[PDB]
């Protein structure tokens, strides 16, 4: 189909949020990530013991081996996951590319393992940073883009509630009023954009914030400059060194946080700034140090409020209020 739309869920907490696709002829629960240009699974291959409880991809009849390509990607905590390759046809939501590069893993970390609910990855940021080789290969979206009525996705995430994922189309009864766009940078291969301004509470800056949409991010990232300037607003806020980053007693009072694009106010209600609670009657912030990526990372706690528009044409990302 040229257009489709596929419901979106997230874990506890709204750590992250997973999405049903069929790969081949399986169904499984892959992480939406738009910071990412892999998309990989649990398949098959994975060892027995470290697929165990999770719902995977198994190469068929239709699976195209490409001999010799291999991927690995890392993570920060630690986490890491690495295999092969085969296109095979994948389908979001009634729209499908039948020879998409599908990263079939071969071994993965103890945490990507426990997490059951999480069965791969589905990466919407460009197709320049796909990590496999010696050839890296086209995204989804990369690959099915021109044959939608329009080479756009949209992405509703919600708090604590299903969402949606829109592809080809924006989704009028997901939002109100009109869609403001911001050009993007993909120079590093993720959706970049700036923010004009922001604002903590009431208290408005004319500084603009530079970084990345990415929906496989949990939080909101920004410079110690803001984040520390935000927990002043907050009773009771202090940095939990155990916690790596900064906590408050779970009943502060907690600030909104906007940013402004062109004539439009992206709101973090302060609700969505009290993430987890981590015991001893404190919690979590939603809001963290952007310290040591150099840049902003406009995660879920941000994403969740609002209905984000990835452009192609332009390129451009578009904001408008969730209704
Ligand atoms: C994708 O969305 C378009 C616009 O609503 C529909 O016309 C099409 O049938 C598909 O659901």
């Amino acid at each position: 189909a040229a257009t489709g739309s596929v419901t979106t869920n997230p874990t506890s907490n709204d750590e992250e949020y997973i999405t049903q696709v069929t790969v081949g002829d399986d169904t499984l629960g892959l992480d939406f990530d738009t910071g990412s240009a892999d998309l990989w699974v649990f398949s098959s291959q994975t060892p027995s013991s470290e697929r165990s409880g999770h719902d995977y991809y198994t190469p068929g009849s239709s699976a195209q081996k490409i001999d010799g390509a291999t991927w690995s990607i890392s993570y920060g905590d630690g986490s890491s996951a690495s295999g092969d390759v085969y296109k095979d046809k994948v389908t979001v939501g009634g729209v499908s590319y039948d020879s998409q590069a599908v990263e079939s893993a071969e071994k993965v970390s103890s945490e990507f393992t426990q997490d059951t609910a999480n069965d791969g990855l589905l990466g919407l940021a460009f197709s320049s940073i796909n990590t496999v080789q010696p050839t890296p290969q086209k995204t989804f979206f990369d690959n099915v883009k021109s044959s939608l009525s329009e080479p756009i996705f949209a992405v509703a995430l919600k708090h604590n509630a299903p969402g949606v994922y829109d592809f080809g189309y924006t989704d009028s009864s997901k939002y109100t009023g009109s869609i403001t766009y911001t050009d993007v940078d993909n120079s590093q291969g993720f959706w970049g954009f700036t923010a004009d301004g922001y604002s903590i509470g009431s208290d408005s800056s004319s500084d603009s914030i530079t970084g990345i949409a990415d929906t496989g991010t949990t939080l909101l990232l920004l410079d110690d400059s803001i984040v520390d300037a935000y927990y002043e607003q907050v009773n009771g806020a202090s940095y939990d060194s155990s916690q790596g980053g900064y906590v408050f007693p779970s009943s502060a009072s907690l600030p909104d946080f906007s940013v402004t694009i062109g004539d439009y106010t992206a709101t973090v209600p302060g609700e969505y700034i009290s993430f987890a609670d981590v015991g001893n009657g404190q919690t979590f912030g939603g809001i963290q140090s952007n310290s040591g990526i150099g840049f902003s990372i406009f995660g879920d706690v941000f994403l969740k409020s609002q209905y984000v528009v990835f452009d192609a044409s332009g390129p451009r990302l578009g904001f408008a209020a969730q209704a």
